[PDB]
């Protein structure tokens, strides 16, 4: 009921124990780095928490403009929540290499872990195994919002039917630059638009052609399916349509999440080279160093394919208008 | 130790009961409201660890450039945990009104309030406590024990440049006012204008209002009891001393220091700030349970410079001298 | 050609130092300029996207696919805006010592400072309490209606006011006199005096917030008075959106007012940033200010004088519970 | 002398000239498109105007407290500048891709290549106007900010022979202290760990030599793994060692941020090609392949990173009571 018995300030401030202290030879800067982990633990504890409750709701056949808003709201405040973060670092970039040096010698997170296979980092790129175990068994952010987009109203052959609307459109317009390319008067400038539009063909070949599409998803270049592709592209087509405004936002969403989870990776390797270096007494070699580098390669991003997207992009023009 | 242990995150993260979850009522948006106010107590608990070294370190005779630096170190780190602090205000307005309408039944901190009077909030400012035996203990030590306000003011008092026998900065200070001010009327005479010559003589004219503020100390004294100003006379004058020669190496650092003590007493208002734009989001200025407008009027109470600590030193431009009329550094 | 295209040989060309012109250079004098031509630019910028809103808020019809790009020039403006923010620590980093030094070659404005920042004052919807160019731009930004006007407008049309159709204003009385008429039964039965005193006095609290705007009198009078701007009918369509807010007919009418405030308290946040630099640089006063008089009008700047959309950050004062609140029909 | 004469707003705020609004089809986005840009421009003038600055400052034999203080002043507040630049990219990501699409037809600086070179981004790792060409021509063969630091850092007192002699005491501290936990190893009791300990500092061993063996340094400098002299990189090595210390925090100061500088202008490099994706993918109608795209992405790479061995000082320290003390 009161603040210190509501907030349980009396377990929660008292779970500071400096190592240093303890061995009657203290660090002041190991305070700081225990309330700065601890810091991003409790952050981690409400990442998991708002993935777990966007889970439950990506886990329904049906999904509510309703629903979609409150999905929304969350992937937003996991955005706000990894800001903040990102900013946590220049906090402990406030401690000396030297400082460090004093009490490393008395020294990764399960919540983490948690996080990259709840937003759904692939395997192959007790409590607690139990918790690692259900993470990669049970359905990912990833995988769930592929089911949603495969699901996605527009994509039907007997409604609206829009891959096949933007197939001809992609014909059409690539004709019609084709014509344009060839009333060049310069010759040197005519060739240049005529390979690029060879370069176009390619494009739209990797994704008209779903032999070229699997091939790529088992080359690791693609994750998403061919019709959660198919989902995702229409919504970036129609974004300023009220009906993908929200479905948008939330692909928006989720690209943000997956470059901030970068953008934390990176300005960690950077803290760990200005404490340790790339190797250091302890270290056996830069191998730690190296693994931390190899986090920030395409290989670690989840939802790769939304970035990509804006490849396959047409003119407004050139977009089968909506009918509905 | 392993890292789950170390950081004793079996205790950590078993501190979160939902009271909406408990009466089997639960509302999504109370994990965040826990999370949000325990991620604000780690960093309260920081302040006060960084606070207390910078208050031990202070309560010295003597402070060297090597003790100088690892102060400003400490108070910089503070600055970046504020500024955090800050930030996690958005996080929480995330919450929407109703949402937080359906859990404040089940419903100030110990930690802000050491902060406040650590740094030097007067006890005789706050507008109009706790329990526990501990707790009142804590409160009643750091109103007892010297604030950050009272040890910077010894720190500013011991100024080398200030003693009459060594450099005598305030003595040649007012000379220099004199002759600058005596040549800007000369100047100011000499006007072409007639408007422009009689606004020259008018501002020379505030100007020697402003340095009758400092050079006597019986209106030093005045504002002080006023509440005008919170600093002894000798420790202004040493403030102004750091901030007229702040471009030389000897005082870089302490005004480097000065720099910081403004910009924690800046962010706090800021914190205040953000967070009274929130209950107002939340619940209004009054709302049902508030019994009227009182905590909300409390609050912007709190927005007034009576809780700015260093008060003092954010006017300590107006006293400025071009560097042509400040006294050269002899030593 | 980007130097062309970006016009380089005129933008590039507007930095001109006095202090280097007069053989007495500072080295600052460039910060201070470039510093004060990038908050111009940016100006420029928000004047342009509060224009395009206008003219969109400036007919009977809002669709929601005008609403949407409203909201993303709305929120454009917000970052614009949380970056100007971001610029004073910038000029801050200059010495009192060095901006005395070229402050001789300004001159200290008759009026208003800058003609950009007054025109989205006015343009938001300011009350503020010199060439025939500037003076026909700011007589029209204060005749033509200014985004709090236009917001009203909108405000006013909201649908489920109406008394054919939802009529949100008559249910949400009935359900407030049965929410206070529930309280006061279930204070009566508080087993302590203190507790029931404390309830039995809080709801008359409560009474009287609800009599400011169920009484369109009591509502004009504060009006008149200045604690609110709003029309009667403008604050009821703003109360309905933050009542049904999680509906996806009022999310996005809702995200707009969210916006307006979020301006509205960076624009706070850049004076009261631009105050304390004031206050770094030259003190309340110093020579040539004339006294305190500058120091003190920048300081009265940060009241709810200032704040164009008071009345959106009072709104959740006259909420009730989820469950008292009447039900979506349509 | 007045607001708008003083600061030329007849000549800056006529800048603005949409081609699509010229062309009687107009792209509201367009709009943002120039002033972000012209914004962009205006903040470059004044991180050139502060890295020459700055450059006249280090062209000097002597480099007292009291310039070394103005640096630091200058340092950060092009940190300032390149933080508030990092940000205007989510400014400009308010732009749809189909916005940009209509107006991408009527459309690379000349003030980022001066930064580049001027800070020291080796032309080792396309304008036909002469004023920019001789721009270009003297920032490449004046010296940049990454030779100037390095001349800096090699005069630093305390490497000297006669008077400190830092490098010779490090080595011999290096010598004793790795001795000391060979024999702390051979008394290890578990034989894993007696292992582990005895592997890494053979490690350590290794890290040494690069630094010790003037020819293994010099082979990296080659290689490209390292930039800086052998002597400058003692004196960089030197100041990170004593930082604590009242006669080197400034100093450190400076290296920092030499560092925040370079780790800012990757944030930007990444920023940018993020939103570049976002706006036209990796290759789009005009781009002729994803060449343009794929050369913003090797622009992330440590070959583009000025001072990159700032970065790695710290695989070189000994703890607090392996270092020589100072003495003076
Ligand atoms: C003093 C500063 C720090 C240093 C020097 C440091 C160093 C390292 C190193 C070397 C690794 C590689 C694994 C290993 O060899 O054990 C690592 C991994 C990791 N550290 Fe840090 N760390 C620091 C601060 C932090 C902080 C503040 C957090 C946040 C909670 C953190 C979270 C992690 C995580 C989650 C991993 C795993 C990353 C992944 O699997 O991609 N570290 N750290
Ligand atoms: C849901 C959001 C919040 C609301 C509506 C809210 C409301 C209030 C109110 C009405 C008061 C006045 C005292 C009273 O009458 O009980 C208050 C005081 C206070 N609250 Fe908040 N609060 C919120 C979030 C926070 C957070 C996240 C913190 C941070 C730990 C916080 C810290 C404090 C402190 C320290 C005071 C005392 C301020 C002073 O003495 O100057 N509040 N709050
Ligand atoms: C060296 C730093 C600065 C100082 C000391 C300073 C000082 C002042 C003072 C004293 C006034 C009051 C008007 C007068 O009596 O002349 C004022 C007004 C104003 N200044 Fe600044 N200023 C500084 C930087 C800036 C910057 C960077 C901007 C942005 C473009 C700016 C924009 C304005 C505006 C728009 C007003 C009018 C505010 C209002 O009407 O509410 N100032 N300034
Ligand atoms: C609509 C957004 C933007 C897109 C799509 C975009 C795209 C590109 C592309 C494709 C290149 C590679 C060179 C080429 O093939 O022509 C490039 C280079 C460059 N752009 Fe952007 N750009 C955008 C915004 C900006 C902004 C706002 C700036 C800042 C002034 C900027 C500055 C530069 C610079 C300096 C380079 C050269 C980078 C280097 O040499 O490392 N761009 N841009
Ligand atoms: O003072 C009460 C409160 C309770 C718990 C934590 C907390 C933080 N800031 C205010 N807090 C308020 C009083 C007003 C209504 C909402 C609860
Ligand atoms: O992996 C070790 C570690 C231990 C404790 C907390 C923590 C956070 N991130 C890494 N952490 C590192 C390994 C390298 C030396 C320093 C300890
Ligand atoms: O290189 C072109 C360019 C032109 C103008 C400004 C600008 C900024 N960054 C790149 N800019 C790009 C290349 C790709 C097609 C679209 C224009
Ligand atoms: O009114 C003067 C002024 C002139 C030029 C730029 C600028 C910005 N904001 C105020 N400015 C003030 C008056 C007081 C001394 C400092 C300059």
């Amino acid at each position: 009921k009161i603040y210190g018995e509501y907030l349980m300030l009396d377990k929660l401030l008292d779970a500071q124990c400096m190592l240093s202290e303890e061995d009657k030879r203290p660090v002041h800067d190991e305070h700081l780095f225990i309330i700065t982990h601890q810091a991003y633990e409790l952050w981690f504890k409400q990442i998991i928490f708002e993935f777990d409750s966007i889970r439950d709701m990506l886990d329904a056949e049906v999904i509510d403009e309703t629903k979609t808003l409150e999905i929304v709201k969350r992937l937003n405040r996991v955005v706000l929540i990894l800001k903040l973060l990102v900013d946590q670092v220049p906090i402990l970039e406030t401690m000396t290499p030297l400082d460090f040096m004093d009490f490393r010698k008395y020294l990764q997170s399960l919540q983490f872990r948690l996080i990259e296979n709840k937003l759904g980092v692939l395997t192959e790129q007790e409590e607690a195994r139990n918790s690692i175990r259900n993470s990669e068994k049970d359905p990912s952010l990833l995988e769930l919002v592929q089911r949603w987009l495969e699901r996605t109203p527009g994509l039907e052959e007997s409604g609206f039917n829009f891959w096949a609307k933007f197939q001809e459109s992609v014909d059409r317009f690539l004709e019609a630059q084709v014509q344009s390319a060839m009333e060049e008067p310069v010759e040197k400038a005519k060739n240049y638009r005529l390979m690029d539009i060879e370069k176009r063909r390619e494009v739209y070949r990797s994704i008209f052609d779903p032999a070229v599409h699997d091939a790529l998803v088992r080359r690791g270049d693609r994750r998403f399916s061919h019709r959660a592709l198919q989902g995702a592209i229409m919504i970036t087509f129609y974004r300023d349509e009220p009906r993908f405004s929200q479905p948008h936002q939330l692909l928006t969403l989720l690209m943000d999440i997956d470059s901030l989870i970068t953008k934390w990776r990176y300005n960690h390797v950077i803290m760990v080279q200005r404490m340790i270096g790339s190797q250091q007494l302890g270290t056996g070699g830069s191998s730690g160093y190296q693994y931390l580098r190899s986090t920030l390669s395409d290989r670690y991003k989840v939802f790769l394919d939304l970035f990509n997207l804006s490849t396959f992009l047409i003119p407004r023009e050139a977009i089968p208008p909506l009918d509905e």
